[PDB]
C-alpha cells in the first residue's frame, strides 16, 4: 500500500473533479481525496501506482502539479 | 458535508477505475474510496451530492448499484 500526496493547481470545484477523476482512474487506486486549507493537495491511496507518471498525468491535464510525499501504509 | 456508501458491480481493477473516476467527477465530491471485503463498496463524500441521481450514474455505467447509506459528516 502506497499513499501519494500531490499539490495540483485545481482552483474550482471541476478542476478539482478533473484531478480527482483523473487520479481515481489510475488502475490500482483505492482512495483518492483532496485536502488542505486551499483544497490543492491531491491524496492518493493504492497498489502498484508509479507517484512519477500520476504526477505528469496531473500537470498534462491541470497546467501545474508538483510531487509532495510518498509514503508506505 | 454527506458521506455516501454505494454497492457496485466492480469486480476488477479496471471496473474499480470506472465507478472511482464517475464518482469523483461529480462536482462537490472531495473524497472516493472503494472499501469492502469484496472490494465492492464505493464511498463518496462532499458538498451537496444527489445520492439518487450519483446511484443512477453508476447503475449505468456499471450495470449494477444500490445505495446502502447516506449521513451527515
Amino acid at each position: 500500500r502506497t499513499k501519494i500526496v500531490v499539490k495540483v493547481h485545481m482552483p474550482c470545484g471541476k478542476s478539482r473533479a478533473k484531478a480527482m477523476a483523473l487520479a481515481a482512474s489510475v488502475n490500482g487506486v483505492d482512495s483518492v481525496e483532496i485536502t488542505g486549507e486551499d483544497k490543492d493537495r491531491l491524496v492518493v491511496v493504492g497498489r502498484g501506482i508509479d507517484p512519477v507518471r500520476l504526477v505528469a498525468l496531473l500537470r498534462e491535464k491541470c497546467g501545474l502539479a508538483e510531487l509532495l510525499m510518498v509514503e508506505l501504509v
